[PDB]
């Protein structure tokens, strides 16, 4: 584990990052997707060989000895609010387990169904806090990875109010 296991944010794309690891924001069928999968597709596609997986769960496949955990949220366009809001903190507790699993000491994620999965509703604070609620417990340096410039401020804002 890291010896002071920190959060951090960064805004760029997760394709660059500087963590032993990386979450995909994954669809159920392993396909290329769109936003931030389409970015991990074209930077290790040969971890979506059986990538497949249901919502809610997480599924790591290895790009050379690069770890990729596939972890799909819900789509908030067909889940209720509450089906939804369960499945999006199972996905993330989904996260953990692997993350633990792979005894790395970093790992970058990115905010689930936040995108295209979002249904049309900002849910940074939503996605966050269960990225939290399953992070929290473990011991690797977390980097969060966003795009906009608002959301990265509101991230690190969310961060530092915790320390
Ligand atoms: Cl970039
Ligand atoms: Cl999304
Ligand atoms: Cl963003």
């Amino acid at each position: 584990g890291a010896m002071a296991p920190s959060y951090r944010v960064k805004r760029m794309d997760i394709a660059k990052n500087d963590e032993e690891c990386v979450v995909n924001a994954a669809n159920p069928r392993g396909l290329p997707g769109d936003g931030v999968c389409k970015a991990v597709y074209k930077k290790w596609p040969e971890s979506f060989k059986n990538s497949a997986t249901p919502v809610g769960t997480a599924k790591t496949v290895m790009c050379g000895t690069y770890p990729v955990i596939h972890a799909v949220g819900p789509n908030f366009s067909n889940y209720t609010e509450s089906e939804g809001d369960r499945e999006l903190a199972a996905a993330y507790r989904e996260v953990a387990k692997e993350v633990t699993r792979l005894g790395v000491n970093s790992v970058a994620i990115p905010l689930l169904s936040t995108g295209v999965y979002s249904g049309g509703k900002d849910r940074l604070t939503q996605s966050l806090n269960h990225l939290f609620t399953a992070m929290d417990s473990t011991d690797a340096d977390v980097v969060i990875y966003c795009r906009d410039k608002e959301w990265e401020k509101k991230i690190s804002e969310a961060i530092q109010m915790r320390t």
